[PDB]
């Protein structure tokens, strides 16, 4: 419940299905440790990355790999990786939605952060 | 010139060229009155809409004829047109740049106000 | 189920609660007829505007009035109305989400259009 | 100059001034190599990053130090920095303009490619 990633295609007005998502957390030594991963559903969303027990304060990186999405559309992408880096839970637990909007020459990302 | 409009196409990664733009100003009876109109240049820009003297404080609406633009490129888009409203306060001379970024199912608009 | 409007605040990373939403449909005579209305919930979303029986093909306008949201934040907005106009159901029934992202000097809107 | 970066602040409706920008180029071993860096001017622009000869085909990452920018304005933002990737193909001379629009919880990036 506390972390959900959503990916949308601005050209098609559609969810982006089968986008690979990787989450890393910055460790003590300043390296990126693996945290969680998954693939977006039919609705362009990925739920169940983590639990409130595991999603502690820290610096997180969310990566998306869109190759499979673009190729399913018959598109040969010129690049296919996007990353965002943020601080989480630093004023207490919140629920986070990280949304990306894709097009060929533009990219947006927005975070919505709510209470219970 | 105190008012410029700039339009960008996120599908082509290009200025949006020859796009029709209409600017309206809210009248005292709450109707939108025509103010100026034009078509974007080869750089995606439209200047010469107003002199400094004609550009008074008020609530302005910029309407961008995205429908015709996308259809001319063989694309059937979502919106009939793109619209943004912006307010000009009274001030010393200020330049207002209205920037739109277009995709077939999404757009974003920003008003940049600078003291020249 | 077929039409949902969502409004988000990009400054705060939050849903925009109590935003008034009005939907109009273009009639035979080219006037805008009232269609539906409501207010966004805690989650920034408004569901239950219409039913598949009523949401027929046509040209629709979705208006938002953000005054109550901004004033609750202690903000005195310089304008507080946004509109989008689109064609619906023209290739068969779809579900539509119309999302707006607000900030003081920018505005985005995106439509996501899916099947069952 | 064939590469320019432009950064806009959606909270203030202004160019984002004195913002640090780093540009990296992907190397043959898949690492990001430093390419150039600078700070935005009073118009929100950064030019002089590269000569035409140094700007070869490749995959480029533009990192914008949004964290420091927002903190300097008294705002605690979501992202540690903003990142966009763009690819340059081999071609006749082309100008690449990378445009970012910043809010504390959202940003959008676009690559505009023009034939001068
Ligand atoms: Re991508
Ligand atoms: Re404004
Ligand atoms: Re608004
Ligand atoms: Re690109």
């Amino acid at each position: 419940c506390p972390l959900m990633v959503k990916v949308l295609d601005a050209v098609r007005g559609s969810p982006a299905i089968n986008v690979a998502v990787h989450v890393f957390r910055k460790a003590a030594d300043d390296t990126w440790e693996p945290f969680a991963s998954g693939k977006t559903s039919e609705s362009g969303e990925l739920h169940g990355l983590t639990t409130e027990e595991e999603f502690v304060e820290g610096i997180y990186k969310v990566e998306i790999d869109t190759k499979s999405y673009w190729k399913a559309l018959g598109i040969s992408p010129f690049h296919e990786h996007a990353e965002v880096v943020f601080t989480a839970n630093d004023s207490g637990p919140r629920r986070y939605t990280i949304a990306a909007l894709l097009s060929p020459y533009s990219y947006s990302t927005t975070a919505v952060v709510t209470n219970p």
